[PDB]
């Protein structure tokens, strides 16, 4: 029941007017080009005038834009009119830009909590969705209604930069991967292998490296125990012997063609944790390479 | 039944003779240190005095080693045995490493099959162990009911450094996903966060992107097409926006102190992507960056 103002009507922000239009919120809305409004106003939203004016509009402000640059710019104009309201940011961006946007927002007046959505805008309104949440907790108490409407709420604590680093981890993850079954189609078709006959196989792959990860088995890899405890217990999975297959890798890369900097990272972190005395370790252990000191 | 050589116990050697002595191959076996062959004997294996006596006892050579360096050296005083035999090379190694050893079986007689084992060694024997295989196709139907026995062969083709090369293919998508994971959680856990909390969710993405990759819908992305066509249509994930992301990964990492090798790797692929003009096709465009000129 409680109004809302949404600034940023790409696909994303679309999704969440339509569903929160559809739980009866008051939406009013905001955006660069107006045209893109026009389908949300059809289904129930208003459009605002000016930022200002859609500030003015709701105790709760949602920005779903490219980065936090434009926010501030967008916002510029409506800086007197922050006091005394949220602002929620789903906008990606570094932890620490999320982090300096707190102290803008607070000397405005405003409170400040920063989003990251980690499901397509399709799963927004269903029990697949779930969006990060850091800042005050109070605050995320008190519009949780709201954001329970999006979809799956995570709150991860009071430090507004949690949100965009846990969303910007899932994405190191999420970038890398698919970098990899790309890289290893090309090593296979600079053979003359059709793509499309490897492909399946290399996502196959990514599949069974999350099934052997998530393992139900007790004698299975305990990737969590291990970062956790800082022991890595090496098994039949060595850095010795993982890095030598990296080693395999770049020279297969490098006799055929095949672009070097992504194999050459994992075999830059081989290298160093065998250098580092962690040869006979689980390839885990160069969590003790990558951390921070 | 026809007899059987195998030199190199270690794992996954072991489970492959007890695999064949269980279905009633006479096996003989031959180690660089004995006592590792103890176990095979007491299940039915012969042990050979030599590599010499080895290779003579059997028309098909199975070698399960660390890597083809290793088949030089224990085979050094064997070479004039190896006439009319076949050798069946499971070890991982540099595909143009297994092509010059083609050559050399060759000039001592000998055909060559090199294997490249994808499933864990406790998959030998079942239904879940696939093993690629290339060469001369004549020589892998020949030996096609033994390889049978270690468990889903999958010939590829008739060039020797095929099956080293799907191999490492495919360790190209394992090692690089692994890393992702252990940067991810590094990442996160550089703010505080227990390493116990957080991998348990990058896992959780390397599965939720092999889901995606494989999606079943008509709308999602088809990976294979994208590269087989060398089409990539921009849809809601282009190589400027994933771009964007890979810069804020690398920005979040260099902030907290954690290694920049791997994030850097992604974003060099992606600056290059953008650079040569595909900035708003699919991220599937960096393979025409990655690829072979
Ligand atoms: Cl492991
Ligand atoms: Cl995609
Ligand atoms: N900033
Ligand atoms: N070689
Ligand atoms: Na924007
Ligand atoms: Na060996």
């Amino acid at each position: 029941k409680s109004p809302v103002t949404l600034i940023g009507l790409g696909p994303m922000g679309q999704a969440m007017v339509r569903t929160l239009l559809g739980q009866g919120h008051p939406v009013t809305v905001w955006n660069r080009t107006p045209s893109r409004a026009e389908p949300l106003v059809v289904e129930g939203a208003r459009l605002a005038a000016s930022p200002t004016e859609a500030v003015a509009s709701s105790d709760l402000v949602i920005l779903s834009l490219t980065d936090y640059q434009a926010m501030y710019d967008i916002l510029s104009t409506a800086e007197s009119a922050l006091a005394g309201r949220t602002i929620v940011n789903l906008s990606s961006d570094d932890p620490d830009v999320t982090r300096e946007a707190a102290k803008w927002a607070a000397k405005h007046g405003a409170t400040f909590i920063a989003g990251g959505v980690m499901t397509p805008a399709p799963t927004v309104g269903t029990e697949a969705a779930y969006v990060f949440y850091s800042g005050p907790k109070s605050a995320f108490d008190a519009h949780e209604p709201v954001l329970r409407h999006i979809g799956g709420p995570r709150f991860l604590g009071e430090d507004t930069g949690l949100a965009q680093l846990y969303y910007l981890a899932h994405l190191d993850v999420f970038l890398t991967t698919l970098a990899s079954v790309v890289h290893a189609t090309a090593l296979v078709s600079a053979a003359g292998v059709d793509e499309a006959a490897f492909a399946p196989e290399a996502i196959r792959m990514v599949i069974e490296t999350g099934q052997m990860l998530a393992a139900e088995a007790e004698t299975g890899l305990e990737l969590g125990r291990n970062l956790a405890s800082g022991n890595h217990p090496g098994e039949l999975a060595t850095a010795v012997m993982m890095g030598a297959t990296a080693d395999h890798i770049v020279s297969a890369a490098k006799g055929s063609g095949v672009d070097l900097v992504l194999p050459e990272a994992v075999k830059s972190l081989y290298d160093r944790t065998v250098a580092a005395g962690h040869g006979k370790d689980s390839w885990t252990a160069m969590y003790e390479i990558i951390k921070k000191k």
